[PDB]
């Protein structure tokens, strides 16, 4: 429904390193 319940799984700290 949202992205923050899937962007949690990565966040800053998966989305910075990756």
């Amino acid at each position: 429904l949202v992205f923050f319940a899937e962007d949690v799984g990565s966040n800053k700290g998966a989305i910075i390193g990756l």
